[PDB]
């Protein structure tokens, strides 16, 4: 319930992302690695790409051991490849253990790696079914666990130059108010979850529930949007552009293609409400601006936008709570975060229970 030691272990830029200090090899190799509940490897820079600050030197450690495999990985912006291994890694701000794990040495990547960013590598939190090549490349948390007494959880705080905790193996109950509430993990692959109702200030987008998880719905640290499946964010853009018609706005703006610059609650509150513990029952999580305006450095972003890939509950959504992934009991909490970023008028809330009829209809198979 207190874990002093791994408060405020994350660190970022805004836009870049939450990293976390991590050792690699023997003698150990300190890395800053960005914190990913999107994807299920363990990989890091492994060559002197001019945007690292540095890279995992395979040479240096008396601990490594080559599994004589490659692995290539290309996604929509670009990619990564690697030769896969496996070294001992501990975490300086968290258990105080040290793990076996698959290590995927970054050889070549296009788009990959930020310009300007402090990280050099990806922790993916998110479960085997999605690792590459296979599911027989064991995560690294899935390591973790089967190796030490470490309980088979881990929590965020994503604060929003940001900060935040990863509380590996616990809860620190000093990190949120008021109660968690949870939310089943559909399936283990990516962190997926459902939602089963949609408010723009608490006016009810009126859809089949089955949009809003079409065709997944995912909590993902390494995303920084709220991202909605095209015809959910259409309908969303549409309520929120008459929520705020105070003042006008171009189309472009909406789209995330310019910027506006200068008004507050001129914007509504966003609210998801997530399938709960028990038979017709869920909770409500709810946004603030704050947490979906971007700010530029007064310009700002929208950063709700349009998805092929389903919801994708980024740091939009995560900054306003902690965030619970209690993979023992296959479920996510989300109480309100004690540093999300709030005026004197409205604060992001966790609320329930509510009745929903028909939750099970809302999963997208
Ligand atoms: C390994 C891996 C992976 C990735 C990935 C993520 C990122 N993410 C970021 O750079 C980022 C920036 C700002 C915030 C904030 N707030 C969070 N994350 C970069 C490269 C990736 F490659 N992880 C996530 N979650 O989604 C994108 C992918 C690329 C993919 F293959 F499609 C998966």
């Amino acid at each position: 319930g207190s874990f002093v030691e791994m408060v405020d272990n994350l660190r970022g830029k805004s836009g870049q992302g939450y990293y976390v200090e991590m050792t690699v090899g023997s003698p150990p190799q300190t890395l800053n690695i960005l914190v990913d509940t999107g994807s299920s490897n363990f990989a890091v820079g492994a060559a002197p790409h001019p945007f690292l600050h540095r890279y995992y030197q395979r040479q240096l450690s008396s601990t490594y051991r080559d599994l004589r495999k490659g692995v290539y990985v290309p996604y929509t912006q670009g990619k990564w490849e690697g030769e896969l291994g496996t070294d001992l890694v501990s975490i300086p701000h968290g258990p105080n253990v040290t793990v076996r794990a698959n290590i995927a040495a970054i050889t070549e990547s296009d788009k990959f790696f930020i310009n300007g960013s402090n990280w050099e590598g990806i922790l993916g939190l998110a479960y085997a079914e999605i690792a590459r090549p296979d599911d027989s490349l064991e995560p690294f948390f899935d390591s973790l666990v089967k190796q030490t007494h470490v309980p088979n959880l881990f929590s965020l705080q994503l604060c929003g130059s940001v900060g935040g905790s990863m509380i590996i193996g616990g809860i620190d109950h000093s990190l949120y108010t008021g109660s968690l509430w949870y939310t089943p993990i559909r399936r283990e692959w990516y962190y997926e979850v459902i939602i089963v109702r949609v408010e723009i200030n608490g006016q009810d987008l009126k859809m089949d529930c089955k949009e809003y998880n079409y065709d997944k719905s995912i909590v993902d640290s390494g995303t920084t949007n709220l991202r909605l499946p095209k015809k959910v964010f259409e309908a969303a853009v549409k309520s929120i552009k008459a929520a705020s018609s105070t003042e006008k706005f171009p189309d472009g703006f909406w789209l995330g293609e310019q910027l506006v610059c200068w008004p507050w609650n001129i914007f509504p509150v966003i609210s998801l409400y997530l399938m709960g513990e028990v038979t017709n029952q869920s909770f409500r999580i709810t946004i603030l601006p704050q947490q979906y305006l971007r700010p530029v450095e007064d310009c700002y972003k929208f950063a709700i936008s349009q998805s092929s890939t389903g919801t994708v509950m980024g740091a939009v959504i995560m900054e306003g709570f902690y965030v619970v992934f209690d993979r023992a009991r296959k479920r996510i909490g989300f109480a309100v975060s004690a540093c999300h970023v709030h005026d004197e008028f409205r604060t992001a809330a966790v609320e329930g229970p509510f009745v929903t009829l028909d939750m099970e209809d809302c999963g997208y198979n």
